[PDB]
């Protein structure tokens, strides 16, 4: 809800990979936290997310759990480098 546009740029076999990785246990599983991950865009290995989580529930934890997914992608697909917000509040 926002343009709409069924299907994404041509998607590839790295693509598909960190699709799955991103259903599996980390989409579905953000929700469950607080927050709707979406991966828009590629590049760099900075895969484009869509988060936004209110609940801290502690720092640790997110440094544990937040942290330690990024490094899940990482692990399984050597190909992602990083992570970032897409579209966030942000002005100054």
């Amino acid at each position: 809800g926002s343009s709409g546009s069924s299907g994404s740029e041509e998607d590839d076999e790295v693509v598909a990979m960190i699709k799955e990785l991103l259903d599996t246990r980390i989409r579905p599983t953000v929700q469950e936290d607080g927050g709707d991950v979406i991966y828009r865009g590629f590049e760099d290995g900075i895969v484009r997310l869509k988060l936004q989580g209110s609940c801290t529930s502690c720092p640790s934890s997110i440094i544990t759990l937040k942290s330690g997914i990024q490094n899940m992608l990482q692990f399984y697909i050597p190909e992602v480098e990083g992570v970032e917000q897409v579209s966030g509040p942000s002005s100054g």
